[PDB]
């Protein structure tokens, strides 16, 4: 998953988010799978957070001989979640929740030789969801939900050695000797590492909806199909570039540092997910899922000026991708519950499109969790998950890098009910 997040509950973390639309042992699940609402016969609560500790690294050498060693470019994060589910009557119930389905944060040193293709990239996302559900009969249930997505993002790029590279090019071609071509490679080579090559930031809201059909063969077996609509966010922020208005080459529009309104449309992929849950035995349940995310909808990142011109652009060309997950839950005794999960979700970025801003790659999830219930009305969820990613090669601009990533997740949630 590119800039997607799966941390909506601590229970799901311990089970590697496998079959999340077919399980409902705690309120956290109905946040992304509405129909599960008809699985609760009483007001239920849950709140907590997942701490993410990534270890992402970039390596390589610039044509300028300088090092492209970006060490630990992914900051640690806390992704909170909060859930409420309540029955209206015997046929209807609803739910509310706050979670985060998208996010990203990559930051290099502004003196990094790769400044032009990697400086600072941040995307914070908050999703407010109000849902409702209807239970046709003992087998079928229907869930509808509306979402309010808030997103704050900030992109800033610099110039690593581009000045030295272009200046070195201007001094290798015939136009080198020219007292004009040299006063050109003296200016180019002049630009410092930390020279804000671009700056975009802004906040905005997007809206979307959910639909799920839950089918249960019985009290111990059910399967489900859920639709998560795409969400477009039309930002309206601030753009600028410290490069002299003169420089206006495949460079972002220079504004001599001045700021001007900027417009950008972020496309958050829609999602389809089929899942099942099998309570094979009084104490064991098996849960699995396949998720299809159409990252195709995220074709680019283009910034427009009020006038309509392009101030900043970056091709992304993402392809739809799948996430596969298998896990099991051990309902030990009235007090203890244990869970494991393994999962694999392949990155939607084609090798040809990879960039150091989203050091993304195929991922392996291995996870474990436990749940202590204090009395059937209160419980705590503790989950842990290990993430390791495929190491890949990146060709961006004149540079060539190589990145690898691994991450650890710890999460805690407290549950309550009446
Ligand atoms: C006018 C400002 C518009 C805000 C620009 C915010 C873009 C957030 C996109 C995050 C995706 C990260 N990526 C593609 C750059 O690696």
């Amino acid at each position: 998953a590119g800039f997607q997040l799966n941390e909506f509950s601590s229970s799901g973390l311990g089970r590697a988010y496998s079959g999340e639309g077919a399980i409902a042992d705690d309120a956290g699940n109905v946040s992304r799978n509405p129909a599960l609402i008809t699985m609760f016969d009483r007001p239920t609560f849950s709140a907590g957070a997942v701490y993410i500790d990534p270890d992402v690294n970039i390596s390589g050498t610039s044509p300028s001989g300088r090092s492209l060693k970006a060490d630990n470019i992914a900051p640690t994060a806390w992704v909170p979640n909060m859930h409420f589910v309540a029955p209206i009557n015997d046929q209807f119930g609803w739910g509310a929740s706050i979670t985060s389905n998208y996010g990203l944060a990559t930051e290099f040193n502004d003196t990094y030789a790769g400044g032009s293709v990697g400086g600072t990239t941040d995307l914070e996302t908050m999703n407010l969801n109000l849902s409702g559900a209807y239970r046709l009969n003992n087998a079928w249930s229907f869930g509808l939900g509306f979402n309010a997505v808030y997103a704050r993002a900030k992109i800033e790029r610099f110039a690593g050695d581009l000045g030295q590279l272009v200046a070195g090019q201007i001094m290798q071609s015939p136009a080198g000797q020219t007292q004009q071509g040299q006063a050109l490679a003296a200016t180019a080579n002049g630009i410092d590492s930390n020279t804000k090559t671009a700056h975009l930031n802004g906040n905005q809201w997007g809206f979307g909806w959910n639909a799920e059909i839950l089918y249960e063969l019985d009290k111990n077996n059910r399967y489900a199909l859920t639709y998560r609509s795409e969400v477009k966010i039309d930002f309206k922020g601030n753009y600028s570039s410290d490069l002299n208005r003169a420089f206006n080459l495949p460079i972002p529009t220079a504004t001599g540092g001045a700021t001007q309104s900027g417009y950008l449309t972020l496309n958050l992929p829609e999602m389809w997910e089929v899942s099942g849950y099998n309570r094979v035995d009084p104490q064991w349940a098996i849960h699995y899922s396949l998720a299809y995310t159409s990252w195709s909808q995220f074709q680019q990142l283009k910034a427009t000026s009020t006038s309509g011109d392009t101030l900043f652009q970056k091709h992304e060309g993402f392809k739809d991708a799948y996430r596969i997950a298998l896990g099991t839950t051990y309902y030990y005794d009235d007090n203890w519950t244990f869970r494991t999960g393994i999962a694999f979700d392949d990155s939607p970025v084609p090798a040809q499109n990879r960039s150091i801003s989203i050091p993304d790659q195929d991922r392996f999830w291995l996870s474990a969790g436990t749940t202590y219930a204090f009395n059937k009305d209160a419980s705590v969820d503790v989950g842990v998950s290990y993430m390791h990613g495929q190491s890949v090669k990146i060709n961006e601009g004149p540079y060539q890098f190589e990145s690898e990533g691994k991450a650890w997740l710890f999460g805690t949630n407290f549950n309550y009910a009446f």
